[PDB]
């Protein structure tokens, strides 16, 4: 079956509505498939605080996902975390890799994540999740994941010098025009899987557009990804950074496409 955990406590969060997005994507969830969230944190206003000052802030609420997401992941069934900002992952990767250290994580988002306190431009702690779960950085909420068990997927456009921490850490890369899923499961091998989903890694607005190359990924193929990982190696999936409005419209046609995509797995997991 699926375990359902949402976090709605800020983690750093520099846009307005990532944890509504979060909340509706849960709703969504549960409506399909007849289950009940486990909520957790208490939201707070967005802010364009140094990641020094935004990671204690949230400690409270990494420590509450971390033990919430540590429960699912020693018991039966799939780990499924709904999540407001990709931040959240500071506190669950480190138990990924602890619990499973054959585990590789699918990291899926427009950016690398890999930043470091010496090399973020902009402060962000969004900016610095995978570098952190990897060690390069001490987040205070552990690390221990392999580099070497970590594929970005998706991410184009890379400042240099990130491209160049990535690379020298072992981090694999498949940029959305590589991004089948053969080319995902050859990268998997015999592992379990751990799925991070940053929605900026979708191809934006023109749902069928047919005559031009898009430079993110397609829905279909995060589907097809969905599609191709076993049900028996897929150990969890996190959602994250959906900002769109509560009861928006646009909140409403964006959980459709996310349900879409994630069906293959969660129906699965479901039966
Ligand atoms: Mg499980
Ligand atoms: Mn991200
Ligand atoms: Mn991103």
């Amino acid at each position: 079956m699926i375990d359902l955990i949402v976090s709605q406590g800020r983690v750093a969060d520099r846009a307005a509505w990532m944890i509504e997005g979060a909340a509706r994507t849960a709703r969504a969830l549960e409506e399909r498939y007849g289950l009940k969230g486990h909520y957790v944190g208490e939201p707070a206003p967005h802010a364009d605080d140094d990641w020094s000052v935004a990671l204690p802030q949230a400690r409270e609420t990494l420590v509450a996902v971390r033990e919430a997401a540590t429960e699912s992941i020693k018991g039966d069934n799939l780990t499924v975390l709904v999540n407001n900002t990709c931040s959240v992952s500071l506190a669950t990767l480190p138990v990924v890799a602890r619990e499973h250290p054959d585990a590789v994580v699918l990291y899926i988002d427009g950016h690398g994540d890999f930043n470091t306190p010496e090399t973020t431009d902009t402060g962000y702690l969004g900016g610095m999740v995978l570098s952190g779960a990897c060690g390069l950085w001490d987040s205070g909420h552990g690390a221990g994941l392999r580099p070497e068990q970590a594929v970005l997927v998706g991410s184009r456009d890379i400042d240099e010098g990130e491209r160049e921490l990535i690379r020298k850490a072992g981090v694999r890369v498949i940029p959305p025009g590589e991004a089948t899923a053969q080319a995902v499961l050859d990268a998997v091998k015999d592992a379990p899987v751990w799925i991070h989903i940053d929605w900026d890694v979708l191809e934006p607005g023109s749902i069928p557009a047919d005559y031009t190359v898009p430079d993110g990924m397609l829905p279909a193929q995060i589907r097809a990804v969905f599609e191709a990982i076993p049900a028996e190696r897929l150990i969890g999936v996190e959602l994250a950074e959906l900002n769109a409005p509560a009861d928006s419209e646009r909140a409403e046609q964006a959980v459709a496409v996310i349900l879409d995509m994630v069906a293959p797995a969660f129906d699965a997991a479901a039966a």
